[PDB]
């Protein structure tokens, strides 16, 4: 590369970082303002800039003309101040972007494969100018995080979503891909007005739907090899859960809805019995809700009881998942489906009908709004759960904070702080009127998607097992300090993520190295150093051709 | 081109105006949704955005995005709506975007030449990708209108006006290239915060300045030929009218200040006598102001008062300038310089030392503002005026309004609606308390200098006389039809400037050929069909390689 | 890809191959004759033009032009006709044209690295375009095979070997580089011409030159990975024994004129204890010479010896190395270096000075011209060994027919036929006065290195060991079936050398994974499906864009 096409290009433009010398021997002499500019400068003036914007959404807009401009700044400016960019980068920004704005990218960005294109989809992948991609990011639109079906604008998601991959755990930026397979739209507007972009019929449910999918994945692993990452974001229930159903033994496929909220929530549980003397392993456990989600949370939850040496059978006995129609138990009137039957107890003597009365009997030590039908956790459930216990543990997995089933502000002003709250849903530090601010931790996924990733691109793992999520949760939860327990806080601070998600990536890549998962030979002596130096670094390298002269 | 470079360029890209055959033939399908729009879907939605906007300055940032990324789309939304988006792409939306942003542009655009590059400005002129350029207009940020000194943030000025040359008289997007020369700026703000972009010396006056702008030339006309048009535009008026007057016989130059002023002024003066039954030659002037500009107006002037066979002594007899210090007369104490020396004539008895008085002794038929000292043209001299002639034309050059020596509302309020307003402020209509609204003619530059470019580009016209603007002014005029006249306005209305530019050029194309002042041969036949075949349309042209099969 | 550039790069040129739909679609049309050929009709054509000409050395021009022209049609043309065009593409026709015409290619190949480029050698290896090279030859020029010292010239050695690995194994053209390293020419007459293209200086043999060495190995380790081979074509004697020493360890380094050749000469011992009654550990082997071409051959013999359940010691003790003073011996006079210490065996009664001499004492059942001093093998002593043996074993795999120690034809004849004959020089079947032709095997690395050479790059091996030529020799002598064994053939026909090499990668394949010396993982379940997938097909891909229409 030489000259105009040298700035035109994100992954090697340099803004007016390129030296004179560069800019001399490289052709880009007079196309560029006398100035020459550090990286710092150029971070400096954009962080100035984005501090005079003042609502989301522009902010979202001016970062993402930044990424298509010069990706090396945008990662540096992400990484630099990545607690306040997270939010704008992926969730809930996103979403709002998608939602108002429709498709903002005025850069190819990923690919856009179509049910009309069945049939031909490795010609589309094979259109793709990346020789090498290491992670996928497959998007079907029709569930997106709060907003429903977008249709064909859930592109942003995974975009978005591939920037935290290099934000957090370094993943390089052209290794990833996102991919939009859009087979219609089920919302009536977007179907009505002439500018959508995508396609006008309703969305397509049949076979067809199936075929494409698989084809996409064969497709897609034929080029780049079985090893290559893909992960579905943002499916529908049934579509995402049965495809990693389908292609977890196949291909090297995680989904993070149901895999990575597990791992999140159980280091959250791990943090709480650090916090909390007793273990994980005496206390039983109620859900606000039986489904496969559910079912990973406690399907890790035993797991991380039967690794302390307590047997699986008396591990399963601890979770008492609550579905809709009522407490789960043998017997019941109530469908039982085979995932959800190992949780299937004794029938308690009251049977209530109602949730409030459900804690009542079962005195659970451990209450998770994992169901997410709304505003469930009711003021009287809180208190009569802190009555029960004296130290209670409150999750409330589902957001925003409008679909929460609590709010931390209430749920910490209600008891006397005795409870232990960790929300999906971003909540500020509550103050009581005596004293003692709590600060609710908030237990997103980017803690554990991103390392997980990076192990599993560094390892070459074909097959992603769900114990990787026990270990990566395990990890998690080492990370916190004796202080940052002492405060209350369940989860690391998200300002140093990054260094968080390398360190997951770590103990991770041991473990895939432990268990023979792993088939990147020969084996490192040290796991530590190969990660970080495998990592991708967000700093300007020289262009200059190495001149000297001859004896 | 193929693949993913033809929708990175803005020359080639289409957006989704790629037919499904161009996608796949050419390698574009996959990266772009699936659907497939024309050119009217993709305009209709970029102008439902831009009336979403409700700021000038979004509205530039939106249209140059689209600039940036498509240019054909772009092109048709300008020449689709133009009376809207004119302030909007070139002035006076420009100096604030510039002075708030200051560079905003995403992508190279034309060239920065600084004083640090003397000595090797060819090669810069070299890094410029296009190998045929026809228009070039350079600026130094001197003298922005309304905002002063710039320094190298000017470069907005450039690029914008080149987007009037391609929106109005039909140029080829890529014949164009905006060039800025920053020797310094000389604003303290510039020079004192670090993220301001160029050169922190102050603005350089000395001997170096000017050898850089004889290379530059020199250069630039080395690689793109002897009859390259070069435009000098937003120097400093010492700056711009000694360049002019030195560069006007060696180089294709013609400076839009100094020349289509005045012959946008003289084409107003033209419509008022056609409106007015007295002629030019009856009737005497009266200026504000009496500097190299004024020399020009009246200059014109006196041009079409002789072209009517009227002596060049008598025509020079009836303008009488007014300096600053006084009415510019013979044996005046002040100063008078040569070039102002023809318009020296007898001292009236008076002798006035008050611009009102100089109206009352003199009693002239028409004024002009072309001092722009501020708000001169006071209450009581209009009145004095409009007492003195029976249909007065006041002229108020002079931007932006409160510059302005005059308003048109109180200039048309204060007298019966009798005078003859126009002015280079816009004015909204103006509605006597009684009736007959008027709306005051605005004289911009933008009628003259797109069609006289396209024609001097096209006759390869190596030297651009003095004439060829009286030429201009005259075809400006004939553009008015006996309505408009009756009306009351002076110039042509601004939403179909297109095609008045493409009349004027013509007009300047035959007395090109005329004067043999045109070197483009054979001379056409026709310079109708040959103005209108060579100029630039925004229409897609299909991609699709010719594929037939051999009998 | 597009356009001219398709047809000018001879990776994606496909000739008059480009179907009449690829030619409109990719713009090719109107540049290539009317005519379209498959490539049958292509490789039919220049098999005729190749047998219109007379002499090697123009059909390696003809040859090598086709090649930079065309390589796909280039590989058919080698691979259909390979045992006539071998010796002109290979040897000895690339050291003749090496020598008169010097450089001929008319086409970037390979790299030059210089001495004068000491301490910059990673930035020459970053000039070379292609991103992913598997193998690198390396020559220094000091050694060409028959003509001494040829400096800079020799760089058509490697290049022609290359060929060898596509056209034999299988081995992708783009991944193959061919380097030559000059230090200076040794021989006045390249000294003296103005004409010479390379250094001036005499070859230099300092430090220098080593650090230069291990420079450009780390280097182009650490751009293409610590599993790319590395292999040593054509060095001194001492610079190529000392660097396969040095680097055999750390990086993937083999050398064939150590390695292969004991690989060959083992494989032709095997195939003769086929032929005759008597295995290989009970019969004892008299070399021409002692030297590390000498020690690795005994080295492979003694290993094949020990698999075979024999003691190592018994094994050692059947070789008999004769040096240069005399027969090796415990307490003789001339010194005995370590490595040739374990062939140093009992004093014989007689201590013959003269090789015939040493015939008639040891008597030995095997003979090895491995010395190579010229002419060694004199009718007497192969009198005396063929009165001595049943059916004597005679090697003489020194080559040209000049420097070779015996004739095929003298020493099929001087016998009664009952010799085993096998050479490195190509010799014409012999037919004797009675009758009974015979035609003298002949043992070149042709046979070895490309198969070796294949799995090691298909396995992703980091140290090339000495079995895996013991290895590739078994299954070089499994190659051959009964009737050639019943024959007299010792080495598999030359004309189906490629399935030959396939075979034997398969072998070598699975034993790189039996001994966990392979870091390929997943690891196949079947070897030879694998190696017969990875290797490269010479046949026209289809370029045309997949087009199909939406429903
Ligand atoms: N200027 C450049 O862009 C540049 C320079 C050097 C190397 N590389 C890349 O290094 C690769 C060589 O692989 P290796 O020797 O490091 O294998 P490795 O053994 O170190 O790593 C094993 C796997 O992990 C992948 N990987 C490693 N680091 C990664 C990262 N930061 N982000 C995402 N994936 C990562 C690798 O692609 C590889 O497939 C080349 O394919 C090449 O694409 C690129
Ligand atoms: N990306 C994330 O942050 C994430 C990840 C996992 C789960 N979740 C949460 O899980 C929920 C959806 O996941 P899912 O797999 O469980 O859905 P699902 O369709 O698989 O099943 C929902 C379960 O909730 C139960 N339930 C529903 N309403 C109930 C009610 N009023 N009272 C008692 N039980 C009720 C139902 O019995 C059912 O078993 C959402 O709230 C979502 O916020 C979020
Ligand atoms: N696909 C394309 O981009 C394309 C196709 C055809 C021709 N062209 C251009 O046409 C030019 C051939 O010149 P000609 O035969 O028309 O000479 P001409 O006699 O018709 O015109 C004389 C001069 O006017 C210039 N000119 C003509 N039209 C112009 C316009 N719309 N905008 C700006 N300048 C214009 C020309 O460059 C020429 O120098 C080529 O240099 C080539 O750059 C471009
Ligand atoms: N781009 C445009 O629209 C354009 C073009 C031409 C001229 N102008 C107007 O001309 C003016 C500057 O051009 P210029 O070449 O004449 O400047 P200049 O420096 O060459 O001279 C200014 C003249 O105005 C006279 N003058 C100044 N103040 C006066 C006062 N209070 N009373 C009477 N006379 C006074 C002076 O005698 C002097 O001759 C600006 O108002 C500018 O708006 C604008
Ligand atoms: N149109 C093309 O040029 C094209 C198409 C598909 C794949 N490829 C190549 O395939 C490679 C993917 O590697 P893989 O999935 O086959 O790994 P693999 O597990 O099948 O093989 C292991 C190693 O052997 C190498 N190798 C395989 N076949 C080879 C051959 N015929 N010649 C020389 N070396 C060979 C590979 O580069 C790899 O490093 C890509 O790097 C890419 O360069 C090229
Ligand atoms: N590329 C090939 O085909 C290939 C490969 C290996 C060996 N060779 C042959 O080996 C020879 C050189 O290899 P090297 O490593 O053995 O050289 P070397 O320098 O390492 O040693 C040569 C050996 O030959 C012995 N010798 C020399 N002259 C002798 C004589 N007149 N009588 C008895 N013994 C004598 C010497 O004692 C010495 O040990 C060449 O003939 C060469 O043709 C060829
Ligand atoms: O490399 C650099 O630092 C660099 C920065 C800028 C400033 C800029 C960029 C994007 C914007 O959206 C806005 C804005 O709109 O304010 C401003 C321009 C050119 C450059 O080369
Ligand atoms: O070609 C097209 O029509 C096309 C149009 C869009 C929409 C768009 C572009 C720029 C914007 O700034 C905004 C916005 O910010 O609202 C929106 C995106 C991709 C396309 O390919
Ligand atoms: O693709 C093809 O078949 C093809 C073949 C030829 C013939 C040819 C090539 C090289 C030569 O050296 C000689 C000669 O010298 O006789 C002749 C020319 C153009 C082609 O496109």
């Amino acid at each position: 590369e030489k000259g105009k096409p040298l700035m035109l290009n994100p992954r090697t433009n340099k803004g007016m970082a390129f030296t004179l010398q560069e800019r001399q021997m490289l052709g880009l002499q007079g196309l560029l303002p006398p100035k020459i500019e550090t990286q710092d400068i150029q971070a400096l003036r954009f962080h100035r800039n984005l501090k005079k914007m003042t609502s989301p959404l522009e902010k979202y807009i001016y970062i993402m003309g930044i990424q298509e401009r010069n990706e090396k700044l945008f990662y540096r400016i992400l990484q630099d101040d990545i607690e306040s960019l997270m939010p704008i980068v992926y969730t809930p920004t996103v979403g709002l972007a998608c939602s108002q704005y429709g498709h903002i990218f005025r850069r190819p960005k990923g690919l856009f494969i179509s049910i009309s294109d069945r049939g031909h989809v490795r010609s589309i992948v094979d259109n793709w100018p990346e020789n090498h991609v290491k992670a996928v990011v497959v998007t079907d639109g029709e569930r997106i995080l709060g907003l429903g079906d977008l249709g064909v604008y859930g592109m942003g998601i995974p975009v978005g979503k591939l920037c935290l991959y290099t934000a957090c755990a370094g993943i390089r930026p052209d290794r990833c891909l996102p991919v939009c397979i859009d087979v219609g739209t089920d919302n009536i507007a977007l179907l009505k007005d002439p500018f959508y972009m995508g396609l006008y019929q309703k969305r397509d449910r049949t076979q067809q739907y199936d075929d494409l999918i698989d084809e996409f994945m064969k497709a897609i692993t034929d080029r780049y090899g079985r090893n290559t990452l893909i992960q579905f974001e943002d499916f529908g229930n049934h579509n995402a859960f049965r495809f990693l159903r389908k292609y977890r033994e196949k291909y090297c496929t995680f989904n993070d809805d149901i895999q990575g909220t597990a791992a999140v929530a159980l280091a959250g549980l791990l943090a709480a019995q650090k916090v909390i003397s007793k273990p994980i392993s005496e206390h039983k456990i109620l859900f606000l809700g039986a489904g496969e989600a559910a079912l990973g949370i406690a399907n890790l939850i035993v797991m991380s009881m039967v690794e302390n040496g307590l047997s699986e059978q008396e591990a399963q006995k601890k979770i008492w998942m609550f579905d809709k129609y009522g407490l789960l138990v043998k017997g019941r009137k109530a469908k039982i489906d085979s995932y959800q039957e190992p949780f299937t107890h004794s029938a308690p003597e009251s049977i209530p009908d109602t949730f409030e009365d459900a804690v009542n009997i079962l005195k659970p030590s451990t209450i998770i709004g994992v169901a997410g039908a709304g505003r469930l956790f009711t003021p009287d459930v809180i208190r009569a759960m802190a009555s029960i216990n004296e130290r209670p543990v409150i999750f409330a997995l589902s957001n925003p904070t409008a679909q929460a089933e609590c709010t931390a502000e209430e749920a910490y002003t209600l008891t006397e702080g005795r409870c232990l709250f960790a929300s999906g849903s971003p909540f500020g530090p509550v103050k009581l009127t005596d004293g003692r601010v709590f600060t609710p931790g908030q237990g997103n996924n980017v803690y554990i998607f991103p390392g997980v990733a990076l192990a599993v691109i560094l390892c070459n793992t074909r097959h992603i097992s769900d114990s990787v999520f026990l270990e990566a949760a395990k990890a998690l939860t080492s990370q916190l300090t004796d202080e940052e327990l002492a405060q209350g806080r369940l989860y690391p601070p998200l300002a140093n993520i990054q260094e968080v998600s390398i360190n997951i990536a770590i103990k991770v890549t041991e473990y895939l190295y432990a268990n023979k998962m792993a088939f990147r030979y020969p084996e490192p002596e040290d796991k530590a150093k190969y990660v970080k130096e495998r990592t991708w670094r967000s700093e300007y390298d020289s262009l200059l051709p190495d001149v000297y002269e001859w004896p």
